[PDB]
């Protein structure tokens, strides 16, 4: 596709509304899904969260287990009475009693220039956050206040790497990764609900490019 035609899809794509619930029990595991109890109510229904994930990754959680959420989702069912759930990838953590906020620094670069971040920019509560929850937070941050995914922006290609301080390689999605120019593949990117511990993300290198 198109330099413009890719921005105005990832714009509308990453604007869709984020989940954020930090305790709930998994009603239902299966192979590779993982459905929550109810977590409130959304126009009146009752709202459940169901998470696609790879086998390895759903292995991790048994029914039963007490969990957090934050994640974005590509589609939703109102088949059922009463009832609404909202289809997601991973996003699911262990749940952690007490909060532990901390920031995450951040180090970026726009066509070759290093452009500072605040230091309160990224940050999470969680001792083990997902991947995605840091994305979906770097790309808000980045639409908001560098022109990512703007109408009249000459940007076409980007990255987010998370420089962690261990042995691994280095974790990273595309910022422009269109997949089927869709919800269902696009944030398909975040179905092996990886993770990482808070201390052992160093800092974030952003690289965006025109
Ligand atoms: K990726
Ligand atoms: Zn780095």
């Amino acid at each position: 596709g198109l330099e413009v035609d890719n921005n105005s899809l990832l714009r509308n794509i990453y604007s869709t509304i984020v989940y954020e619930y930090s305790d709930i029990v998994i009603d239902f595991k299966t192979s590779h899904n993982l459905v929550t109890k109810k977590l409130d109510v959304r126009d009146a229904r009752d709202f459940f969260i169901n998470s696609e994930m790879d086998e390895y990754a759903a292995n991790d959680f048994k029914t039963g287990d007490k969990i957090a959420v934050f994640s974005v989702p590509f589609d939703w069912n109102y088949l059922s009475k009463g009832k609404v759930t909202a289809y997601t990838y991973g996003g699911i953590t262990p749940y952690q009693k007490t909060s532990i906020p901390k920031n995450i620094p951040v180090n970026l670069w726009i066509n070759g220039k290093q452009i500072s971040v605040p230091y309160n920019e990224i940050s999470t509560n969680k001792t083990t956050v997902t991947a995605q929850e840091i994305d979906l937070k770097v790309r808000k941050f980045l639409i908001a206040q560098h022109q990512l995914y703007s109408s009249g922006s000459s940007y076409k290609s980007g990255r987010l790497v998370f420089h962690t301080n261990d042995n691994s390689d280095k974790y990273s999605f595309d910022l422009f990764y269109v997949g089927y120019r869709d919800k269902e593949s696009i944030f398909k990117v975040y179905k092996d609900n990886k993770s990482f511990n808070i201390d052992k993300i160093g800092h974030l290198d952003i690289e965006i490019d025109s």
